[PDB]
Formats: structure tokens, C-alpha cells, sequence
């Protein structure tokens, strides 16, 4: 028993992280095969940042200006290329430590580990969610950009997220593994604002049912609502209206803890409208939207 | 900036997990150099564990009486000796991804990180601190026995902490890595129960460090007090008393953010005297106590 925010284990993505320098900029790569995969802006000088023009900025790099170090043994770059916001750089040798891979962009609500690196070594692992809004609420500091978000299934890792920059309000923003930014975002160095920001109700649900499955009843109620009366209240509180194929998605754990998902839904209006009056849910304060229901089945037992 | 529950970079260790198979019994090993290491309750039936005596069920054992698996590759086993709680079974094949390591028995208060695993085979990562009453709020199925607790420290591992058991209230107990365990406990399943727990002084002050580096004032008061007084009330609401080793712990993050120590005590005592009021502490509405001195340093910029 027990419910913990849990990363995937990091090691097959550890294996793959590099540190990528264009003049006095360093930041992280990924090395997949031969190819190291970056944020773009590694390219741009601070004064480049303000407002770059990338092709430009790229065609008047070479070769020899990437320089990249995979532990303590630089790997020559022998060919670059720009796909949106990542740079990739052809290396002379293939990464022998290659996992099975796919690139994968996720939908907002979904969760995904986060390996932070620095100078291309890993120096920690947390679980984020993409937010509503398209930005992440992670844990970075200078030299962050180029780590990479993964789930991992069966030995395959599923890289979704590279970190590009962190906005004025100290939330955070990036692409897929193709360079495609996530939300409205683009990679200059100018104050950039992410929509207003949503609760994931289908994963508030989930870990609803988490605590259901871990013993915690005291916020159950004899009541039921309809999908429609529900997302008024979800309106009210800044929810996301929760959809059919949502309702759905919670099949497995409605069926494992016998709550039909509107006898949920009752439990959370109640929730959102009287607070937790001082209580606790799976040790938390406060309605819980980083865990999917893929990541409630995952960590917790197949049995009530 | 931001700031999240992170953990090490799990892939040392995750080179090192193995399964461990007695009889019916199947649980996971830690395979360092020719050595592996699990809990000895390995060698005990269902009917055996009510109330062991291990000496005379391990010496009715022979080495092939275990099945050692890594990946899909089965170790020999070439010899077998109990040191405290845990069965050491010599291998004839030294584990080539052995990291650097050492072997510590941390302190209440302490975190680590947890590479749950089943059947010799990792899942996922979390970090946990080992509470006052030497429990563990982990998240464990069955299967998850002889899953490691660790801390990294330029490349070498430390592992603290090796899974044992799940007591009736659904918290963790285990050993360090030599076989003793952390608390009271003894390996037999029989309902034991921890000590009232209590709360981490130092690292709730140190977690209070933490959201003033990140910006987050709105708790802070021009207060000060005595250590004295201040453990009054750390009696009254179920904290640990605050030591001078904990204040001078704590030296760093108060000259990082100019705010003396027994200042954020009179911060801390306003928290627990009139709660939050429906405000936040770095997203979280009770005021958490699993990060040390240490994490925050970690984790946080080195300037304000
Ligand atoms: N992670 C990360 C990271 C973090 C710090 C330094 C460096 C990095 C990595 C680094 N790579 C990077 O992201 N630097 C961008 C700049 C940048 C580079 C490159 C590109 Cl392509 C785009 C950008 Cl925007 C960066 O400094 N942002 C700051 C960060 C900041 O002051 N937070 C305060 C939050 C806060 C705290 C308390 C209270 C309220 C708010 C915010 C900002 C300011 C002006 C602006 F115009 C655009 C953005
Ligand atoms: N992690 C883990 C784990 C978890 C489940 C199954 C298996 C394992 C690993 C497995 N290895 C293991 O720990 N099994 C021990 C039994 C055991 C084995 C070997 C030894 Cl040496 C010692 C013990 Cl105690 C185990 O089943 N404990 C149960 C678990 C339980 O019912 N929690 C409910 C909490 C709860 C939930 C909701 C509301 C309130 C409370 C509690 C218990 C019951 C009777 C008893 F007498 C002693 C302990
Ligand atoms: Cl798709
Ligand atoms: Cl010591």
C-alpha cells in the first residue's frame, strides 16, 4: 500500500544525455543512435537570444563550431540539421547505449519523468504533468535546457518533452523531440505569458479513486450527479469539463473499487464546495491533478 | 526555480537488481561485485514466517536451494551466509555494471530514494524520508521486498535501506544494508506496531528555506524567538525539539536568504498556530517535512 509521486527509472534515458557547446553556450543533448538532439538556441549568443533569426543564425555555423562530450570523450560532429526548435547533429559514432525509443507528443493532463541534467549529467528525476496550459510546472535552474521528459513501456522509452526555457512566472516550456513547442510558446528570450491554467479532472478522479483503493473512504458520499451537473460545478472551480471518453478512461478503477465515476464526481462536488474541513487525502492538503489513471493502475495494487 | 519531491538518478542501481528465488518464495536481490544481498526471509514458507527460527531453516539449505536470475540469465549460486536480516549469496560471476558504493545506516530525518522493483525487475523511483518512529511511507506491493533505498553522491551509491515488510497500518519497515533493521522490528510476520510518529522540525524549516529562495514571502513574520520557546510549541503540535546541530545544519540556507534562523522559527510557530488560511507553500497546503537541508541546497539556485 502507500502512494507516492513515482518517476519511471531513469537509467536508460541516463545513458543517452551529452553535453552540447556552440561558442560560449552549453546546454544538454540527447544521443540517440548518431544523432544528438538539442534545443536550437544552443546556436544563439545572449545578444542572438533577444530576437533570433535561426536560419540565418545556422547557416553561418559549420561543423566544427558544435563541440559535444559524452562523459569525458568528445564524439565529432559530422553533420547539423534544424527540425523546428531542434538542432540535430549527425556524430561519427552511434550511441551503443541506444534504448528502444519512440517520440511521442502528449496530450495536456498527461504525465511523463522529467531526467534534470546539468552539463550533460543527470542530477535528479521527478514526475510533471503538461498542464492544461501547455507549460510544465517542473524544477529547473540554468543549464537545465535539453533534459528530456519519458514514460516507459516494456523496455521502450517514449521521449515527450525537451526543456526549452523557463517564463516570467517560473513555470516552464518546451517541445516534443521533433522541435514542436508545446502550447503557444516560441524559443526567444522575451517575456511570454502561458494562458490561464486548469485543474485535470479526470486525474483528480483517479487519485480520488487511488485513496478508494488504499482504504480512504471518509470523502465518499450516497450521492450521484449527471455528467452535465457536474461540469457546472467543474466550470465554477476552474475544473476541466470532464468528458465522456474520460468518464470512460476511469472504467478499470471504477470497476476495481465498485464507485461508479458520477458517484465519484458527487464526492468531488462536495469536495470543491466545503473544502476538506482539515482532513487528508493520500497525505495531502489539497486535490491532487498530477497522477493519470494509467498512473493510479500502474502503482497501485490490481486488488482493493 | 520550482521545486519537487527528486529523487537520484535510479540507473546505478537499476544495473544491480536481481530476483532471488527460494523454494515458492521470490523476492529481489541487490547484486554487488560476487555478492547478493536480499532480506533472509527469503528461505521461509508462508507457514514458516508466523515465527521463524533462521538458523535452523538455513542450515536445511544447500546453495542450489537458490535461484538467482538477472535478466534471463541465472547466476550460480556458490555460497550463502546470513549477517543479521539478510541472506548474502555468493555468485560465481562478478556484477560487471557494479557502481562505486558504500553501504550507511542513516539517521531519522534523513531521505533517500526508493527503486521499487518486483521479481528482480525496476518500476519505478520515489523519494522518502525515514521517520522519527524509523518507518517508511513507501508505496509497496507485494513482491516489492528486497527493493533498495539509496543516496548518489559523485557517482558513488550509498544504499541506507533495504525493503522488508508492511506493517498493519500500511508503513514500511527494513534494514540497512548489513541486515539490521531500522527501528524495533523484527523480520516474523506478527502485527507490530512503530511508535507515534512526529514531525521533521529541521526539514520543515529547511522546506520553508526553500519557498523563500523561490520567491514565496507571504509566511514570514518580523518575529523572532528563543529555541527555547520555540520547542514549547514544537512539543505542543507533535514536532521534534530543534537542536543546536539542527540550527547550525541549517546555516547555509539562512545566510542564502538572510533570514536567521530562529526568525523562521517564529515564521513556523505563526504556521502552526493559525494554519494557512487557504494559502500555499510551494503548491503544497500542509507544511511538508521529507525534504533535508541537504535536498534544498540540491535542488535549489545557489542565489536567492
Ligand atoms: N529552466 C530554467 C532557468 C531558470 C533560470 C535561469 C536559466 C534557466 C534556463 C535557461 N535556459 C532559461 O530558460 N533562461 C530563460 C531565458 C530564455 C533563454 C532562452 C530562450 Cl529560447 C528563452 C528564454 Cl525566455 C530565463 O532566464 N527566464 C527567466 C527566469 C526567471 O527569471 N524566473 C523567475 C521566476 C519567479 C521567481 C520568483 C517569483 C516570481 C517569479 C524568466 C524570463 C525573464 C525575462 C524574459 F524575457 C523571459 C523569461
Ligand atoms: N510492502 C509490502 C506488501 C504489501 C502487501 C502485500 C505484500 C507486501 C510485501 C510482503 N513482503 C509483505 O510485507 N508482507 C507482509 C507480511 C510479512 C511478510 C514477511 C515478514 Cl518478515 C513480515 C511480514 Cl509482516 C504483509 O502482508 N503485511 C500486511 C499488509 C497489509 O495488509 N496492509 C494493509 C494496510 C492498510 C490498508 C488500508 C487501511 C488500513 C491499513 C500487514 C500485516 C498483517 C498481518 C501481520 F501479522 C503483519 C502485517
Ligand atoms: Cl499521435
Ligand atoms: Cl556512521
Amino acid at each position: 500500500s502507500g502512494f507516492r509521486k513515482m518517476a519511471f527509472p531513469s537509467g536508460k534515458v541516463e545513458g543517452c544525455m551529452v553535453q552540447v557547446t556552440c561558442g560560449t553556450t552549453t546546454l544538454n543533448g540527447l544521443w540517440l543512435d548518431d544523432v544528438v538532439y538539442c534545443p536550437r538556441h544552443v546556436i544563439c549568443t545572449s545578444e542572438d537570444m533577444l530576437n533570433p533569426n535561426y536560419e540565418d543564425l545556422l547557416i553561418r555555423k559549420s561543423n566544427h563550431n558544435f563541440l559535444v562530450q559524452a562523459g569525458n570523450v568528445q564524439l565529432r560532429v559530422i553533420g547539423h540539421s534544424m527540425q523546428n526548435c531542434v538542432l540535430k547533429l549527425k556524430v561519427d559514432t552511434a550511441n551503443p547505449k541506444t534504448p528502444k525509443y519512440k517520440f511521442v507528443r502528449i496530450q495536456p493532463g498527461q504525465t511523463f519523468s522529467v531526467l534534470a541534467c546539468y552539463n550533460g549529467s543527470p542530477s535528479g528525476v521527478y514526475q510533471c504533468a503538461m498542464r492544461p496550459n501547455f507549460t510544465i510546472k517542473g524544477s529547473f535552474l540554468n543549464g537545465s535546457c535539453g533534459s528530456v521528459g519519458f514514460n516507459i513501456d516494456y523496455d521502450c522509452v517514449s521521449f515527450c518533452y525537451m526543456h526549452h526555457m523557463e517564463l516570467p512566472t517560473g513555470v516552464h516550456a518546451g517541445t516534443d523531440l521533433e522541435g514542436n513547442f508545446y502550447g503557444p510558446f516560441v524559443d526567444r528570450q522575451t517575456a511570454q505569458a502561458a494562458g490561464t491554467d486548469t485543474t485535470i479532472t479526470v486525474n483528480v478522479l483517479a487519485w480520488l479513486y487511488a485513496a478508494v483503493i488504499n482504504g480512504d473512504r471518509w470523502f465518499l458520499n450516497r450521492f450521484t450527479t449527471t455528467l452535465n451537473d457536474f461540469n457546472l460545478v467543474a466550470m465554477k472551480y476552474n475544473y476541466e469539463p470532464l468528458t465522456q471518453d474520460h468518464v470512460d478512461i476511469l472504467g478499470p478503477l471504477s470497476a476495481q473499487t465498485g464507485i461508479a465515476v458520477l458517484d465519484m464526481c458527487a464526492s468531488l462536488k462536495e469536495l470543491l464546495q466545503n473544502g476538506m474541513n482539515g482532513r487528508t487525502i493520500l497525505g495531502s492538503a489539497l486535490l491532487e491533478d498530477e497522477f493519470t489513471p494509467f498512473d493510479v493502475v500502474r502503482q497501485c495494487s490490481g486488488v482493493t
